[PDB]
DNA sequence: TTTTTTTTTTTTTTTT
């Protein structure tokens, strides 16, 4: 039932309205209902209300709910979708009205880029982060409604001037090639219906009520087109936080609500307070941390849910004793409390500070998610470099010998292989064994089976070693192949192949500590070693691990927000830059996002270059209430 | 010779005569040939026989056929028609003899549509399938020479007594405004025609001779028509084939073939039966198909044309495989074949089927065409031009001046608007004209009244002149208000523009030559090269895109392709459900039947494994047609 | 240091 902000932003359905949900409010089911409501209580007809979202999950999870209300026939024509769906289907829709049509494949992220690499080579050195920028900064100029000339102008910085003109050969080959990116989409129609009222009107018409979630995400274009699509009838409901606001450095207007009150001033702001998920004391602590923050819209939320346990504070050594720590603690808790390894989740900063909570997870046959990017794990350098592990391990696993065969780079053919398989099948037996009986030699021979001796080789008598002298053997695998040459060669930018490698060692490293062993960790035998590592190689049990923005909109009862430093949370780049604000609602949603039971950390120590450095504690877990927060010792 | 059939067809010339031309007979030679002989043999004057048919096109062709066998003496000199063009010219013709003023308005269906849009808001979902039916639902009680009141009567259902009122509604407003949808144009001879005597002779004794072409797709007031056209000599021939009869949902009545045995005495069907196009396995097979309906008239195709190659039919497994393997046929057999992709048809019952197949084909740089795309009478910048030239030549046409005034763009705000029609309603006459009343300008001035003014004005002033220099006034009432410019402003991207404006241009030249008048057509007085357009004859015209033919099933009706790929086999897609769960399938039977007798060479079946339909899936069993096939010359 | 974005099917055909 409706909880009465929830219920009044419901029946608000005569003009401009915003609804400030704060977290957890559960905007999902007002706007479900209020789209449920505006049919069935205001006739208001299906196909004429567009919910806007912006990702393509908050839109088939919408869709979900409202035919779950809504019966099959009455929900009919529910303009639900990305902003990025409707903006083509602007495009699309209108070009077909002029009789003609379109045709140009969204340039989809990558192509972009990469059309970006060859675009400039000389010009801008072969780098990802780099590229990314430009990328980014290109596409807000864009959303800046600007020329590639105009962009010159408001061009102040070398690189810059680069971007500049960079992004000129952008559209330049684009507009050209006749093809759009992402944000043109959006810009698209935004100007189509602008500079024309023949068709502003007809979707002023279709579009005769319309609800946006997500709406502190909002950007230029995106908002015009809003403006656009429902001007001064203003017949909707805009729905957000601002509190939540993270992409802004992605052309996120984080005054998106207040601009929003200027040209529209009969806004209705209508505020959702409630909480369903957190308790009162992780409410409380987020409630206070965004005090701090220069504050508009007063939101103080809460919840109908017990006073949870304190916030604690655990303080680690070193980058590792951290991952340590968590993955310790996150273990015993479940132990104890028999939970689902996909109640915890552990969030951070950087994706950096990921790989190493990778490593005691997996080194823990926990089980986990990278959803905030790509596990260590995947990585093809690292996929490689496991089966050769796993054939060592297991002469009887056909699947990492196939793999492994020439990969490394040998001359050993699809011949040489389907042959020696089509002998190893009918002997019945693995291929790299099968790839020693005296019979198989005239099934295949020629310069096939001399590579196939020597490569099955130099594996069996590494393999041999191995059984003594795991780390040597390992060690001589390495640069047996001389994978890193290999690496290089493979690899694009070497920079690539160079951090391609710096993985590999990093595993083997890893790999090694743990046959090692330790003071309180007996040792491995190679073989376990190895299984630890394959086990990794959705209704699954499991660690959600990601970063804070990954996180955006979710929640889980067990939260370890990790590297709570200064540097790190409030991230030095912004730290020096004076905006910090964002970090802390960057924090701020963080904490939101943890429903039974919170735990902050941070590291005592880290390596600045080699140099230590001894950082202070995220100014944010000062400002939080001292009484419920635990600082351990 | 002409195989007998079609000669006995061309020499029966004294009554009431049928051909039952089947799928390849020879049609259109027939026709020219009986007006040629009609003429030369029989001694019928050129300017006594009438060939009506349905489409703009067909006539096109049969005039330059039959033009081409005499010479612009008796051949241009001849009454080749669609209907409608005869039922209009019935109209304006007779109302010259009774001396008025014909100006309303054709709506061309377009302007129908929306009308209704308006008309029925609250009323009936905004939707197109739903406005469609509305329509042609709406043309047909028409077609039935009914009016908005008996068909209430005649009305069974909800939406459906809604649809009677609306209609009722529609009709009202048409009769108000003074306007007419095409169906009129034969409603109103045909009702002119018979309550009064004086002009029935008259028609009777101008088409002495008529010949229809197309037969099966006559509809009520179409056969109507004939009748009275025909009254007692019965000196015709109308020529068709009721197993093509497939336009039945939109007034045809199938049984007309039949109907026409009956309130014609002597009627003494001639039958033509050899194919000359299809071999002979694919006549088999459709011979074949077709005999599972019921049958009143006993026919068969048969072509001398060697037998051919097996009919395939490939068995996909999903909505997107179909497209996939067909595509990857397709290239194959032109490949080692070698036969321009335009010697190659798909056609689907429906057109989302085409969503699929437009992918691979251009995926695979397959050029091709999109059987049917908004007729170029219907690009905006063309309705827009046209407007004008409407409201120059009639001045009587609220509808074009109402899209007009400030279209292309001039300050002549709704108030200004609202208030003209106001003081123009009250007055009883034109927007146009009421511009000028000297007591409007009391009603409403200020700015509007300026901008009204100087607008009415220099269209006044182009109309003045065009009385003189039809181009020279056009062309001046295009640069006049800047209408590239405007399009330019207007249209999307700009190349949409120039291109959209290149449609400009072509309309343009289209109405030129039109008026510079054809060596084998008279010159043409402004007001009809409009009455032209307004009936869409574009005049389509060598070196003809070699591209792949992709169209309905409808689109095929008459048309032939050495090979053709009939997409989508199943059961709920080619016959159709809504016929299915209805009892009548012998249409979509036609429906195939046409669709199969379309292709010479080589046809294959294909059908969707898995279903696309429901956001989820289904396991979909063969157009039960598919099975009642010959299994003999039939594969999988 | 952080990272979404989708050309189908709307589910029957269309002169004049």
């Amino acid at each position: 039932r409706l909880n009465p902000g929830q219920q009044q932003a419901v029946e608000f359905v005569t003009g401009p309205c915003l609804v400030l949900a704060g977290a957890g409010s559960g905007k999902t089911r007002v706007i479900t209902n209020k789209i449920a409501h505006l049919i069935r209580g205001c006739g208001y007809q299906a196909r004429h209300i567009a919910a806007v979202t912006f990702t393509n999950k908050a839109a088939r999870e919408m869709k979900e709910r409202v035919g779950q209300t809504l019966g099959r026939k009455e929900a009919r024509g529910l303009m639900i979708s990305t902003f990025h769906t409707l903006g083509l289907d602007i495009i699309k829709r209108e070009y077909a009205a002029l009789g003609m049509k379109a045709n140009f494949s969204l340039f989809d992220d990558t192509d972009q880029l990469a059309l970006l690499k060859e675009l400039t080579e000389g010009l801008i050195e072969d780098d990802k982060v780099l590229l990314q920028q430009l990328i980014s900064t290109i596409s807000n100029w864009k959303n800046d409604l600007k020329t590639p000339s105009q962009a010159a102008a408001s061009a102040i910085g070398e690189r810059d001037r680069i971007f500049a003109h960079c992004y000129g050969l952008y559209d330049a080959h684009l507009k050209a090639c006749n093809v759009l990116d992402f944000d043109d989409l959006i810009l698209l129609p935004t100007l189509l219906l602008q500079a024309n009222e023949e068709v502003r009107k007809r979707w002023q018409n279709k579009i005769r009520y319309l609800l946006v979630d997500e709406y502190q995400d909002t950007n230029t274009s995106q908002y015009e087109l809003v403006k656009l699509l429902v001007g001064s009838r203003a017949r909707f409901t805009v729905v957000g936080d601002d509190d939540q606001s993270i992409y802004s450095w992605r052309g996120a207007r984080p005054q998106n609500l207040v601009l929003l009150s200027q040209d529209f001033p009969a806004l209705k702001v209508i505020k959702l307070e409630q909480n369903y998920r957190s308790s009162g004391r992780i409410l409380k602590a987020a409630n206070i941390l965004i005090a701090n923050n220069p504050h508009v819209f007063e939101k103080r939320l809460f919840s109908e849910l017990g006073y949870g346990a304190e916030l604690k504070v655990l303080s680690a050594n070193n980058e590792e004793h951290e991952a340590e720590r968590v993955t310790g603690e996150l273990i015993a808790h479940h132990f104890v409390n028999k939970t689902q390894y996909k109640d915890y989740a552990i969030l951070y900063r950087g994706n950096h500070q990921s790989r190493v909570f990778e490593k005691f997870l997996m080194q823990n046959r926990i089980p986990y998610k990278i959803s905030g990017g790509t596990s260590f794990f995947s990585r093809p350098e690292i996929k490689d470099l496991l089966a050769y592990l796993r054939v060592l391990t297991n002469p009887d696993d056909d699947s990492a010998f196939l793999r492994i065969v020439n990969t490394p780079k040998r001359e050993i053919g699809p011949a040489t292989l389907k042959k020696l398989g089509e002998w190893a099948m009918t002997r019945n037996k693995s291929m790299f064994t099968a790839s020693f009986d005296m019979g198989l030699s005239q099934t295949l021979s020629g310069r096939g089976y001399e590579a196939l001796t020597r490569f099955t080789h130099w594996l069996a008598e590494i393999q041999r070693l191995a059984e003594r002298e795991p780390i040597a053997a390992v060690r001589d695998l390495i640069h047996g192949m001389d994978y890193e040459s290999w690496l290089y060669e493979t690899s694009p930018s070497p920079k690539a192949a160079e951090m391609r490698m710096k993985n590999v060692n990093q595993l083997f490293s890893w790999m090694t500590e743990m046959l090692e062993g330790s003071e309180l960790d007996e040792p491995m035998t190679l073989t376990q070693v190895v299984t630890r590592f394959t086990l990794r190689d959705e209704e699954l049990d499991q660690v959600q691990l990601m970063t804070l923005h990954a996180s955006k909109g979710l929640e889980f009862p067990y939260v370890y927000m990790v590297g709570m430093e200064e540097g790190f949370l409030p991230h030095q780049s912004s730290i020096d830059e004076d905006n910090i604000d964002e970090e802390r609602r960057l924090a701020y949603v963080g904490i939101t996002r943890a429903q039974k039971e919170l735990t902050f950390t941070l590291c005592k120590e880290r390596r600045q270059y080699g140099e230590l450095v001894r950082p202070e504690p995220s100014r944010f877990l000062l400002e939080l209430p001292q009484d419920d927060l635990i600082w351990e010792q």
